[PDB]
This record gives C-alpha cells, structure tokens and sequence, in this order.
C-alpha cells in the first residue's frame, strides 16, 4: 500500500501513526519517500485486519498487474 | 505464532529461514528467546499468505 492509502484509511497522519505504532514523523518520511518499508507494510496489512494490502500481497492477488 | 510453529510449518529450521527471508541464525535466536519479534511475525503472516498467524491476528480472531 502507498503511504497516502495508509493516511486515507485512518484519516490523518496522527491517527495513522497511532494505528500502525510509529511516530507521526515516520509517516511523513514514508510520504516523502513515496513508499512504506516492506517489513512495515506487512505489519500495516496485519494490523488493519487485511483491509490494507502490502505490495507483496497486492502483486500476487492481482489477476493482472494489481 | 511461536517459533516452534514456524519451524513445524516449513519442516526444518533452515527451510523456515528461506521461507520467510531471514537467516537460520535468526530463527534459532527466536527459538531460544521463546518468541518472534512482532513486526517479524507480521511479515511471516503476510509472506505465508496468512497460513501462519501473528499473535495480533490470533487474538483478533479468538484463536490463540
């Protein structure tokens, strides 16, 4: 999932940081980097009860290219 | 999931390491610690397409 997905899901950066167990500053650095670290994406997928999908899962669960 | 559950899933310790993208030494450390770190558990859960469940998921699902 892209960092803006994570923000859309929770509503804002502060709520996303609390939801995923990181600092707000970390979430802004994901936004700036245009990507959430993989290990971290897995945790977001699990901690949203699979509502957000890691790029790993998305890529495989695309009948095509996602 | 406990480290023993990870090992039971992939068969032997070294297959588990390959299976989830870590070194065998990491898996042995987890066995001796009696736990897998939380973020590694999530990654195992995702990389196994949910065949193994993190402690987080097991609690959510009422299947501890």
């Amino acid at each position: 999932m892209k960092p803006e997905e994570l923000v859309r899901h929770f509503g804002d950066v502060e709520k996303a940081a609390v939801g995923v167990g990181v600092t707000p500053g970390a979430v802004y650095q994901w936004l700036q980097a245009g990507e959430i670290p993989p290990l971290r994406q897995s945790d977001i997928e699990v901690r949203t009860a699979y509502k957000l999908k890691s790029d790993f899962t998305s890529q495989r669960m695309g009948k095509e290219g996602h």
